[PDB]
């Protein structure tokens, strides 16, 4: 249906995607992030946020893909190809995932308009040489 | 995280199994609703509700899981133990995502009080034995 | 006719003769930054600004080189003239498209006087002697040199 | 991106593929034009037009591609197969160019809103069947 779920929130997978792959963190240190900061609001019975919705859905449709996978890898018998199906979700569906991970907790722990400020500066800064950058990277910070 | 997505709204899983398996329609017919009502919000970069936000991770989350079977049958080469994972892929997954289509498309076209009448006045006409269980059902509709 | 096509915009063709070729992003990268910037803007009815005007056509006209070059090395046959043309035109014509992708994107979002200043002062510093010049180039960036945002 | 060169001014790659290809003037006959006419306005300091602007980066970038198309031809073994590559930069670098030239010179000359229903009214004379077409092909003036 031509649905970004992005663009509600004022970003796009253009935009995510202007970062490296390999700069987002993994899905098991996210997850353990969430629970840490906002258990109490997503297993709880209000609107917090559109964010904590649709963690809320991503974090089922996690649990869904990782129980589909399970059971093919359970049921087939050849660690090769398990490998092989492994790599595929990971590389694809799991790098999305993380970019959902991200975008929303980082959202609701630092600001909509800083992460996406930083989405744009990041790209610029690993886009530009060295030599004529500042050297050392950016970063989200609560601490003043 | 113990995530119900039905809570956050005013209901639970255990609520929706009032309604048996096989009363909710195909994710053909629910993708067709909500194409034809709500596209033109759905596509749209506001958050018009909790329900379409949900509506769209969830179709989103449809569109991988489809991906990832239709790769992986691609892959293979047997039609036995490829009809078997579709019909359980079938089963689960899209059991759940059409309850959480016909709930939200539902409480986006009659109400989520009115959806959870229904809900309850269902489970009423589910449970009373075949011998005293009216003909005429309970129906969500605009009309008399 | 003689055009500067950044006269228009108060820099000259001297002013940026002195950025090295090693201070511009590659076409690709100024290409994603532009497209994940301002594409809403790029692909959109409007003169929103003579930036975007120029950027638009600098793009269409890049595509053309683009053809163009890869058509001439696909009907070649050996990759050492391949190569060979594949490395002029980049030192000769990416080098200066990078150079007016950066000038129209920086001016979009730090300011015209403010890369004019820029330019400058890198200029000031390129002239300068290694032995006799800081060893850290002029920053021109959107963050603190500190790179934490809160 | 999906940029279109004409959209930020009014038209379309599909409103002016109405005027076929053998339509549009020489690249000199349209340079000759721009000089003549906007020469001091052109090479001036000045934001004069988006389409000053748009026509300066087009004859900057031709100009280019003529470098580029120059040392390759050059540097080619056979005169045949320089023929081959003028002939294809010709064919749809040059038609591109003479398209953008003659768009933004025939604006700045007669008026956007003048150009757009030229293009539109050429359509018409186009699509017209011959037998009933007349020859006065529609052209831009200003007396």
């Amino acid at each position: 249906m031509d649905i970004d779920p992005y663009k509600e929130f004022g970003a796009t997978v253009e935009l995510l995607s202007f970062l490296p792959s390999d700069f987002f963190p993994s899905v098991r240190d996210l997850l353990d992030t969430a629970s840490a900061l906002y258990r109490e609001a997503l297993e709880s019975p209000e609107h917090c946020s559109p964010h904590h919705t649709a963690l809320r859905q991503a974090i089922v449709c996690w649990g869904e893909l990782m129980t589909l996978a399970t059971w093919v890898g359970v049921n087939l018998e050849d660690p090769a190809s398990r490998d092989l199906v492994v790599s595929y979700v990971n590389t694809n569906m799991g790098l999305k995932f993380r970019q959902l991970l991200w975008f929303h907790i980082s959202c609701l722990t630092f600001g909509r308009e800083t992460v996406i400020e930083y989405l744009v500066s990041f790209g610029v800064w690993i886009r530009t040489p060295p030599a004529y950058r500042p050297p050392n990277a950016p970063i989200l910070s609560t601490l003043p």
